């Protein structure tokens, strides 16, 4: 691609104090990350953002909440990121979350799930652009790289 | 309800120095710690907690094994805490057991599997009333309840 | 003695979520527990508890601070368990703790310090008594005994 | 004031995965992320921000370093959050630096140390001021603020 | 047997700083350490280690990357560490693998995948003797044997 | 030098399960392992090691428990590598000890402390000799060499 993946950071995961250990997470499975802001999120871009979801009844609660307190967009980068990026996460709900998920471990609640992750390829590539700009995403040659991937 | 579980960390918990390490996996959940106590279970309450277990062959030896060193029974209280719990302790036998589980992690014996969480809502209920008496839950509004649930 | 000392995890260490935490700290050093609960502390016990300090400006707040949530007072055993109880636990002013004690890694202000422990041999012994009876006081072989002291 | 201070993951922080630990520990002692971004840092506004050491030898050397990969600058709030980030940073060569801090750690040469953090309140703000617009420093209220300060 | 199992940190591992921790995940479940060295292995070894996959079109190159770098084989004994050994390792595919299991923790490519592990009790044997002579298997008597298997 | 130091966890930190963790402290530093065994030490092996405390009282006693149990002697490399090899276990009674430090976190008594480290680089080197032969020495090249010194 090279591969990469949208995560945020909810309001709840601000708030609990877990921006740092969803970072660690990635950082620990050798991805990059490549952009990072903590901003409060508009009404229209949160609309834009989940236009998959507009038609559903929960759609304004939603928004809403996520624009409730700070959150934490970041961008990361790697070989199968999208695809590990949602394992890491866990289940939608946590009550169907395994252990060792995101979700598994630090959530009980549907609606307060700490972190937001793309979950196609094409999701990420609108994600990323509809959050950073260009000049916002960095770009650097791992050391590990060798190491990662073959 | 709120919804309550009952966790007691058995004596091979104990010696191993696992009781913090299991407290911390619920607390990271949000969930609140209601009552907890060490003390050495008498045969009499051990026959009762496990009546469900009566009338097969392995009973009495595991009346004995529980009662041969310190228990430390506790009680957690949260969204969906008693299915939860089931699932951060992992399967009852280690072999079975998901790594990022209480036994997958600790785990090699079902014989000697660190940790009992209550099964249902109706045996967590039952076992609560058992190990403590109400004088003995603790009640507080914890401060970050608007961002475990909604 | 076999030497041992009293700790207590303070509302805010409760309402923060590091009881396990301070317990595990203990246990990776190889010190027993031999009590534990979680109690709302009455002001009269938390009068006697901090009698050294009747006499302070301070004192008729801190004993309604100390009333305000639940505690966990505990008590561990082991060799210099008092003297490294109270290097464990750090300066009582955060700003003055080296990272690694638990008020360095989680405390900022001096009145929510997360966690008590005692001064002293002597300080530990009247502590114990007067938030354990006897009977609360559990008695073990640690199997690793051979391995953490000579 | 709310006090504030800046923190600033360098190139080898980056390079070696330690951006969400440097903010897990300021997170686990309860205080708030305010800003933060991941940037090409030019070698003008390097060079305004280490502008105290100008005249020393090695400051081209610095600047061209600082300006060789990605950083990670970012802004925590609470009390004595200056004077306890400079004491969690650890001493500013590694080999004088306690263990439990982030260069005593992870770092074994003084100009490879991962992390910058204000060395004063006054040094603090302007660098805060230098590196974030107004816009970009997130302001909310902290659930757990009553249980972290008195 | 007593089981053991036979585990190698592959090159990536070494790389990666993450013997101890491999190490650190066995004994965690009670599993005793019996053998562990750090060596060059050279072709010839490798060969005969994956002769399985000898008619098999990626077997150079497997044989040539398991020689660019030192490896850590190392023994564990206990109860089923050969088939908790392969669900602690995680999937050969780390995109198949859990979160909790090192290769789901850690890599993001079947070939970098951190380290090996017996799949078999008679590939442990096999194994075990062909990377150590039996004076380099150490037996002790684990002082916790009667709180990690009954 | 490359700077080298000899690391060896002793008896008691093999039977409690602390091998990956000391493993652990030296590779998050970004110090290189470059060998590690485990073996049953000897007496004519650990009265040569010790040679400098042969006219103490206490010299028989040491030797003895040093054989009573497997040990892991390791070689570790890179910059100031003594010297923070000696801060990183801490001073040699636990009770003088910080946390944070391996005797600090894990230690009660003094003949108990889990793990010794060379004093000096003259001692440095003669133990590592002592342990193991040239042969059994790695060579690599560390991917995260430009980012852990300058």
């Amino acid at each position: 691609g090279p591969e990469r993946t949208f995560i945020m950071v909810k309001p709840d995961g601000v708030q609990r104090g877990l921006v740092g250990e969803v970072i660690q997470r990635f950082e620990r499975r050798g991805y990059k990350l490549v952009a990072i802001k903590m901003m409060h999120a508009s009404e229209q871009l949160l609309q834009t953002h989940y236009e998959a979801l507009k038609s559903l009844s929960f759609f304004p609660k939603l928004v809403a909440y996520m624009s409730s307190g700070p959150v934490v967009p970041m961008v990361f980068e790697g070989r199968k990121v999208v695809e590990n990026g949602r394992t890491m996460l866990g289940a939608t709900k946590p009550e169907a979350s395994c252990p060792g998920s995101i979700r598994g471990d630090y959530c009980q609640d549907v609606g307060r799930n700490v972190v937001h992750g793309s979950d196609s390829t094409e999701s990420a590539n609108r994600e990323i652009n509809l959050w950073f700009s260009p000049q916002e995403l960095c770009q650097y040659k791992q050391a590990v790289d060798p190491w990662i991937h073959e």
